[PDB]
DNA sequence: ACAAGCAGACTGCCGGTAAC
DNA sequence: GTTACCGGCAGTCTGCTTGTAAA
């Protein structure tokens, strides 16, 4: 069919930008360097999507919902019992994924600056930040948590994990790392909960 | 008159130029023909004082992070704090004030980290807001207000909390029901972190 | 018009103003921009069609060394050589008139060694009057006109005194003269050469 | 004094550019990598010599005289005795001396281009050149060879050597080359002297 | 004799538009 | 789909000019 293969081109872009972009960065590959490795020509790349920035957005779409899919894995597969242990389950996922290096370029550095900070929100109202506003909700609703505003405590929490999951990547010895993050994580969730 | 004094005026008003320019539209959007002529300075004279556009941006964000020091300093020692603990509050209360700054937020929470590499900023904060956080809570714990655990983890752990706040509260659709709100959850993660 | 004709267009234009400019003043004397210029194109256009200078100096010598070739042929076919012997001398003659043109001697002579390398460019001139020297001499060798040797060490080495002659010519401060000897001696060289 | 110290760092930028331009060209290497190699800054660099053409003359000037050394060692070590015996032995002995590439790069490529090549050829008369040009006096002197334009005959044969030089340097079976052209320029030169 | 500040210029490259 | 093309940029060079010495 002839839009069914302008899905195939756009796949072909998408899978290669989240490759090398995750690999260095947004700033570091240029449009020319990316079409090569898709197997397509910056023309047919500018025909199917508007701006490198936009071909930005869709790979920041697809790693945001992987990393979704593989969070909610860990969560079930934990099995908890209240929504207060839900919210450890959760994370304790987002720090065995968040240990992937194209997570942390794609969505902890690069795309703030290229979707802007609201914009890359507007994304991520959709994925882990809504997930975790929803979590929180629960919480609340199951009376393990105080009723307060639900959007600025998730918010707050997931700057915490972002830069916890930074630190554990970059410190010089990662297990402790890991160890001491974790153990603050839930400390400070503890003196979230009742 | 002498070449001390010329270089380093030079540097002043590259930095200064770039740091308006920068915060306005974002590293990524200013090119250095622009610094140079908003400067008053020729390309060239900008590579010899700086070797790239990134050492220059390290001057940039050099100068903003003590700036931000420098406020919330001034405003943590009005508030008439006593103990380790009361320092947390205010410091919060007063970094919630100074992130009010747009130039703040664009250099600091977003670009930096990106034009120097996470590591690299860190390098950087060590020795301002980082460090700071990192006695706040090293003394905080000395006074058997607050448990005693891991000082860098928190320390990294809370500056991101407290940096997502600032730009939630910027871009929110009403800043002041932001700002009331967020301090809100702020102070309660405090309040439950320490006794 | 086509996208092979747009090209070719802007292609034929940059090279007949490298060609121009360069051979007026150096390869290494004119830069992209002017010669962009001079082309009525934009230095990005010219970065769209040609590698980098280098690879539109290589094109710009392509063309001068086929001009350098045909006028060459047109000369000795005036001559009414008949044999090999006749021809190396009319080959001679013509040598002397063609390089008269400061143009061919600022891009061959001088510049092309450096820009491609001196085997780079000798690739190249193994295409045309490097490749006519063989065959002269190769000829000469089979009409029994010119002693069995080495073929491409005597090409390459005659090449570089016909060379030299030329700058010789051009550069002397009495060049009526400068030919009238300089010929005599490539005449006596050829005759010692041959039998 | 000053006058011994400022002797000393020409020298050193010399013998620095005579290595760097005679390892890549004349082209491709900067007056900053200069001075860093000399051990001194681009500021003394530019007060001792005009521009990089300046100290470039200066190096073209050693080196020439330092050719003119060595071919003088081999060609009284031959033991020629008569003008012709005596150029045989000069080429010979050019063909020993061209095998440096330093030689090769600074003498035979650049310095026409550089210096100009009347500039050029003003150095060479001084070396080289001229000496050609006595030893084809001479042998007319001697009736070894034809009275005839001296000058142009000179500067033509000194073509032929250094083309010859440059070929044998790029073959690809070099030992072969050589005799070969050693043997093709021994029978230019006989069919010359008569 | 040396060093540093500085200015004009240049090369290769990129991102996005528009003509094929 | 594709190829030509434009405005603009970052980092480097070269030589000039103003400052700071070791004689």
């Amino acid at each position: 069919t002839q839009e069914e293969r302008s899905a195939a081109t756009r796949e072909a872009l998408i899978t290669g930008a989240r490759k090398l972009w995750g690999l260095r960065g947004y700033a570091e590959v240029g449009t020319p360097e990316i079409a090569t490795e898709a197997g397509v020509t910056r023309g047919a790349m500018y025909h199917q999507f508007a701006d490198k920035a936009a071909l930005f957005r869709d790979v920041v779409e697809v790693v945001e919902q992987d990393v979704m899919a593989r969070m909610a894995t860990l969560v079930a597969a934990s099995g908890a019992a209240t929504p207060a242990d839900a919210i450890r389950a959760a994370v304790d996922a987002w720090l065995e994924v968040s240990g992937d290096p194209e997570v942390r370029q794609l969505i902890l550095l690069d795309a703030p600056v290229v979707l802007g900070w609201a914009g890359f929100r507007d994304v991520a109202q959709r994925y882990s930040l809504g997930m975790t506003e929803q979590l929180i909700t629960e919480a609340i609703r199951a009376g393990q948590l105080a009723r307060q505003p639900v959007r600025p405590l998730a918010q707050v929490l997931i700057g915490a994990l972002d830069e916890a999951a930074m630190f554990i990547a970059t410190a010089d010895d990662p297990k402790r790392a890991r160890r001491e993050t974790r153990q603050v994580l839930r400390r400070l969730i503890d003196g979230m909960l009742n």
